[PDB]
């Protein structure tokens, strides 16, 4: 093939990762040889998500998060697990009580107690399961996602409510101390701007992990970002402030969200944030794109029939 390979481009500034479907990853497939040809970190898209993993109590299927994994251990990528816990496809049962109510619904001190209980044991179930499972084999878990609301507090979920707000803490000395080896990571959107009150809120708590002895290694950011906005400037403060912790950054979902100008405007984007992230590589541990967009996996970068875009070219 006479394209270059995407993560070729990177080395020694950062991975380069994709998100994939399990049913696409046959030698039959063009999008698994595209996936082994440009990238070198995977994550599952939705396998490795809590109600794909954990259906019922104490119900597990691993077969697709497998075959994902699997992939990755043949063409030698790094993998990203994601997520182990979520207010997101995650199933109701986790959150029902001994008669099957609503767990958030209770007002009496004493059941609450014993709520909270089941649930931090639930919550580390299934990491000690997820990550005990895919031991030495994970080279980052997304140990929690979306934890903020936008204004920087707390988001209000299920797990907050019941825990409150120590399950973030719990999520992660569970990870630990199932997978030493793993990268943890807390990932968000909404946490590339400097400025905003989220990223804020973000640098708050990953600071007091880090300063309290939690374990913490990273922090996700989506890049979920527009033409304009955030500033390449905005940016590289919040990579800065992130960096001076003592964390590591990963993009984990980069996207520039039709016509002939449209797309040479994305490429001329996308060329600038990867000069900004090339030039704080040591703050990078790894840049995935995301793809759910049939499109490919990586949308930006490769047209329906696999032939290079715009944004490809702007990069490499």
């Amino acid at each position: 093939n006479d394209i270059p390979d995407l993560y070729s481009v990177f080395k020694d500034y950062f991975p380069i990762g994709v998100a994939v479907d399990p049913s696409r990853l046959n030698d039959t497939d063009p999008h698994a040889q595209l996936t082994a040809k440009h990238f070198n970190m995977l994550t599952a898209e939705n396998a490795m998500k809590p109600e794909s993993l954990e259906p019922e109590e104490g119900r597990y299927n691993f077969e697709d998060a497998d075959r994902i994994v699997a992939f990755a251990e043949k063409h030698g990528m790094k993998m990203r697990g994601h997520t182990l816990v979520w207010h997101q496809q995650v199933p109701d049962w986790f959150f029902l009580d001994e008669n099957g109510n609503p767990m958030v619904d209770e007002t009496d001190p004493k059941n609450r107690e014993a709520n909270r209980e089941e649930l931090r044991q639930r919550m580390e179930n299934h990491i000690k399961t997820v990550a005990g499972r895919y031991k030495g084999k994970i080279y980052a878990w997304d140990v929690v996602n979306e934890v903020f609301n936008d204004d920087g507090t707390l988001r209000n979920s299920a797990w907050y409510q019941i825990i409150g707000p120590d399950y973030i803490e719990e999520a992660l000395r569970a990870a630990h101390e199932a997978d030493p080896n793993a990268k943890l990571f807390i990932n968000d959107y909404n946490i590339e701007n400097w400025s905003h009150a989220k990223t804020q809120a973000m640098y708050n708590m990953v600071r007091d992990f880090k300063e309290r002895g939690v374990p913490v290694d990273g922090v996700g950011m989506q890049g979920h970002i527009s033409l304009y906005y955030p500033s390449l400037e905005e940016i590289e403060k919040a990579l800065k402030a992130f960096a001076a912790l003592g964390v590591e950054i990963m993009i984990t979902e980069l996207d520039v969200n039709v016509s002939p100008d449209a797309l040479q405007e994305q490429a001329e984007r996308m060329r600038d944030l990867f000069e900004l992230f090339k030039k704080h590589s040591d703050k990078i541990t790894g840049v995935t794109f995301w793809g759910v967009a049939g499109r490919t996996n990586a949308p930006l970068l490769f047209d329906r029939n696999y032939q290079p875009k715009p944004a490809f070219w702007a990069i490499v």
